[PDB]
């Protein structure tokens, strides 16, 4: 849990962390990037969401 994020950054953080189809590697990667530059919240969340969706078992 991280409380240094306000709203969008926080949603992005927790959503990326929540993404089940996003493996620990990429999850921790996007999380790291989220923490490194919170300004990329929507961007990283977008990439992570799209990647999570793409990596969704089919």
């Amino acid at each position: 849990a991280d409380n240094k994020f306000n709203k969008e950054q926080q949603n992005a953080f927790y959503e990326i962390l929540h993404l089940p189809n996003l493996n620990e590697e990429q999850r921790n990667a996007f999380i790291q990037s989220l923490k490194d530059d919170p300004s990329q919240s929507a961007n990283l969340l977008a990439e992570a969401k799209k990647l999570n969706d793409a990596q969704a078992p089919k």
